């Protein structure tokens, strides 16, 4: 058995969830919840603009109806993402066509936050994808319904790269940065998954029609030289496929799951080679392991529940209870509640479990924006999760 075969989900008790939250009812295939070691954020239902909630992680229990929110946007927020290099900075993309970057005080909001640090204006339609660069300071990608990808230097406010509708002629379903941020992987409604070096726009690999169905495909980078997709058969059977980007003629493995209409969002953990799959409308979270042993993609198990998810966040490693063998933590949105679900490896030790917790991508950038734009690549600067290792301060 995999060392991860008996990984299991454990929902937090009511006193450790966040209750009575006005979760956004907008129909959109993003997570709607973004969390980091300091804060939980989720997108709110707002009828006169855009808003999302940010709370210190410790502020569990019922949320006051008059809680201060992050506002500024003039139409519904579609996507939120925390900066991997600063636990106080979050970006939001909105139906108002802007991306706004916010700084959150330690201790959380005292008053509504209405003015962002910077507003990034350039999309001409709603912005439903934001993604921070994993290794280069201040670099942020957005993709809008104008089918344009912009890359921004948030330190200057400038749009520094543009991939136009000649690159993605139809809706962009997903964009993922590679481990070192030297590439992006995009999945498009024109049924092509592209691996692109975004500084020059070079398409270095492309898979035409990874799935036969008419519903969306999402794609992520996984272990080196490999990508994973979720999609549908012609008859709407949901599927997960693992691909070798050097040999895209057929997948390394294609696995049929069930028959739903819900889009499965993949979450890949490089530290364990586990991929989790969760879709809006489902009550379950499936997980697989990726190995170099054929058939390469291996099913592990599934977390089951009685409640359908309306969104899902995912805690960075620095937020996990390493001493309790927690290897992931999901933040599940359902109805008016945000519910943490620990993913745990059943072990019993007082010692730091090195095999479960290799050094992990840390909060200090490996490159400046200008260094990266000038063509330098670098993997993330790694840190130890062991008690006693103090993470770098954010810039």
């Amino acid at each position: 058995s995999s060392k991860f075969r008996h990984v299991f989900g454990q929902p937090a008790k009511a006193d450790q969830c966040y209750e009575d939250v006005r979760v956004s009812q907008t129909t959109w295939d993003s997570g709607f919840c973004a969390v980091n070691p300091k804060f939980m954020a989720l997108i709110c239902e707002a009828s006169g603009g855009g808003a999302f909630l940010v709370l210190p992680l410790g502020k569990t229990g019922r949320v006051d109806k008059n809680v201060p929110l992050v506002c500024g946007h003039t139409a519904p927020v579609l996507d939120i993402a925390w900066c991997p290099h600063n636990d106080n900075v979050i970006a939001s993309g909105s139906e108002d066509c802007t991306v706004m970057v916010w700084e959150i005080p330690d201790g959380g909001l005292v008053l509504p936050l209405r003015e962002p640090v910077i507003t990034l204006e350039g999309h001409t339609k709603r912005v439903g994808i934001v993604a921070w660069h994993p290794t280069a300071q201040n670099v942020l990608l957005s993709a809008g319904c104008d089918n344009v990808i912009l890359v921004w230097d948030v330190g200057t406010g400038a749009a520094v790269l543009t991939l136009g509708p000649d690159v993605h002629p139809d809706t962009i379903y997903s964009v993922d940065w590679s481990r070192d941020g030297a590439l992006i992987c995009t999945s498009c409604r024109d049924k092509r998954v592209r691996v692109i070096e975004p500084r020059k726009g070079t398409v270095v690999a492309e898979k035409d029609r990874p799935h036969e169905g008419t519903r969306p495909v999402h794609a992520v980078f996984v272990s080196e030289g490999k990508i994973l997709t979720t999609g549908f058969s012609r008859m709407s059977e949901r599927q997960v496929a693992l691909w070798d980007t050097k040999h895209l003629e057929e997948p390394l493995s294609l696995q049929e799951l069930d028959t739903s209409s819900g889009v499965l969002l993949p979450f890949f953990d490089p530290d364990t080679n586990i991929v989790y799959l969760c879709g809006k409308g489902d009550s379950s979270i499936r997980y697989f392991e990726i190995t170099s042993e054929a058939p390469f993609l291996h099913y592990l198990s599934m977390f089951s529940s009685k409640e359908s998810q309306r969104g899902m966040g995912y805690m960075p490693k620095r937020g996990l209870e390493v001493n309790k063998c927690e290897i992931a933590r999901f933040y599940k949105l359902h109805e008016r509640k945000c519910e943490p679900i620990a993913m745990t490896v059943p072990r019993k030790s007082d010692l730091f479990q090195e095999d479960l917790y290799p050094p992990t991508a840390g909060p200090d950038p490996a490159l400046t924006a200008e260094e990266w734009l000038g063509g330098r690549d670098a993997g993330p600067l790694l840190i130890s999760l062991k008690d006693g290792y103090v993470p770098p301060k954010s810039r």
